[PDB]
């Protein structure tokens, strides 16, 4: 019987990464928790001094784990942001409590952008075993396996810029929610999307009737939809493009209309406040949008995914066993 | 025997944990710091001179309601880290989570106010052993103990990180709701004491201080992480943050890549990240934040020693185990 809860650190709103520790003894590198992808991955003290990523992140030594059993394989993640291609080996990760022995890559290549805008080390996928490049039985699955926790689901709560925000293994912390959940089902098993039946601007639904899909990324920063949508929902809000990204100014805030994404008979809407980053109210100054743009590929792609924006709002909870997502109002 | 109760604690920017204790029939409640590097019981009192400013501003014991107060008078001076009190003796029933214990106290009556003008709690229930009791006032938990009611002999302190309850004691066991994990017990050098044998600290990599070993003592009534000033300068110059005057700073927008800070009590890492120690109030290039580890030194009564306060505990469940002379660390939730 375990809740096995990882806290977390929010850094900025734009990441929050928690801690594994790999290794006898372990090692302890800062990861981010993404259902968005299946593999483990850590630097290693092996990582060219070139990548200024290597040079700067933590890396992992091989040679100091004892229980370290290496396999070869380069592995090759290409993610949406970017891809890093390393080795896959074999050590005991802990998490929060549990101890799992787990594959992992050792990431050997890194490209710099933007890895070393990662305040982090690696990712520890939430994901499927489907999406595992390589197959390599992802840590959920295995943590699950041997029957420790007591419910596979497992939950996130991001906080706002403290706590910082914690994954609870096990089940849901019931401290940082508040009613009860609703869930909302799978499209097909290997991914964690959902369907979207629209995306509503104050009254009026703006796109995505006919409904889109929605990825639930906790390894993401914002509110993501394809570069078009995102286009016509700046426009409603009024909100324009300053050089990257899109602002309004920071007095006009209060101003903006909610938007609100149907998911599954429900709707979750988003107030100015859960999406502008509001430094201020001046009248003076730019504000930016904490929603944007991104252009995801298509096995997963193209679609509108649901990062750290939504999940600040709403405390997520991954049901594994009935392949559905929970929400309800975080606190 | 069978009894655990559980003091409820106030975390007050995660600098001050103070709980509450009645003194007196009528209690008089005082809001106090269960300190596990001391072992005297104390609170204001009614006969502190309010030329003291810290008197004018804290709440004191008016011995002269208590119905169950007993005179006893004899002087005793106790002199921490940081500052003196002085002040006579006292007997009164004290209550400590629902437990009741009659309790010799001390009643202060020279409070200075630096640095007590600055404390958010009223006093102090020491909570070491016996041998550092001045003037041997028997401990408030050796008299709850004396009453055969605790499940076990021990008390569990878990300091939260600030933001609903502050932290939580527990008195004669251990909440398994506050830490995950195993419990991983490292044995005390002496009784007297709840210090232990400490091996290196690690600054990011190599073991860069404390090779050979050191003391740590884990006194839940103390805010930072302190280590000597010989040996904090030489920790404070690797990470590279400035001095002044009384804390050490970080440009703030370092703070989230400053190395982990490791700790290797008996035969396990215990490791702070950049978040666990630094105050990161702001991310700018303007804006200095502060580490919370910084130098002081704890005099040779008690060693030079390094103290593990309330930035460790804020991570690591702690159970004072009292019942085989040594303390325990799990995980905290
Ligand atoms: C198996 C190959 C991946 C297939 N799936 C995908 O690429 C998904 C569309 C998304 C993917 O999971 C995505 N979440 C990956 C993320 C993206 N991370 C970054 O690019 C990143 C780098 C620097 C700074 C921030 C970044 O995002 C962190 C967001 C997490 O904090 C909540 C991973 C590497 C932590
Ligand atoms: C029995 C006499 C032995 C004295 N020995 C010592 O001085 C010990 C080594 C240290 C001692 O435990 C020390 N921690 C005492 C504490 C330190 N507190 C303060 O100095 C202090 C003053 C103002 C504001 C906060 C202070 O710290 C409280 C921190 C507790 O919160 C976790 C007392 C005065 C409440």
């Amino acid at each position: 019987n375990t809740t096995s809860s990882v806290i977390l650190t929010n850094y900025m709103d734009t990441q929050y990464y928690g801690e594994i520790g790999i290794g006898t003894p372990p090692q302890t590198f800062k990861v981010v928790f993404d259902t968005g992808s299946s593999n483990v991955w850590v630097p290693s003290s092996k990582c060219s001094r070139l990548y200024t990523a290597c040079v700067y992140h933590k890396l992992f030594d091989a040679s100091d784990s004892s229980s370290y059993k290496h396999n070869g394989t380069e592995l090759t993640l290409r993610y949406s942001t970017g891809t890093v291609s390393g080795f896959l080996s074999q050590d005991i990760i802990t998490v929060g409590g549990i101890t799992v022995t787990q594959m992992f890559g050792e990431v050997t290549e890194m490209p710099a952008l933007p890895f070393m805008l990662a305040e982090f080390d690696g990712v520890v996928g939430m994901g499927f075993i489907e999406q595992a490049i390589g197959r390599v039985t992802p840590i959920f699955d295995n943590i699950i396996s041997q029957g420790v926790l007591k419910e596979d689901v497992f939950s996130f709560y991001y906080n706002r810029d403290s706590l910082g925000g914690q994954i609870v293994l096990g089940g849901s912390d019931p401290q940082h929610y508040e009613g009860n959940f609703h869930y909302i089902n799978l499209i097909k098993t290997g991914v964690w999307q959902i369907q979207m039946k629209g995306v509503s601007v104050g009254s009026s639904t703006l796109l995505c009737e006919d409904g889109c899909l929605a990825l639930v990324d906790t390894g993401a920063s914002y509110i993501s939809g394809s570069t078009s949508s995102i286009e016509k929902l700046m426009e409603a809000l009024g909100a324009k493009k300053r050089l990257f990204d899109y602002v309004v100014k920071c007095n006009e805030g209060p101003t903006l209309p909610d938007i609100s994404f149907h998911l599954g008979g429900k709707e979750y809407t988003l107030t100015s406040a859960d999406y502008v980053f509001q430094e201020s109210y001046s009248s003076k100054k730019l504000c930016t949008l904490a929603i944007h743009a991104m252009d995801i590929p298509p096995p997963t792609g193209p679609t509108w995914a649901l990062g750290a924006t939504f999940i600040r709002k709403f405390y997520t909870e991954f049901d594994r066993r009935n392949n559905r997502i929970g929400f309800a109002l975080a606190r």
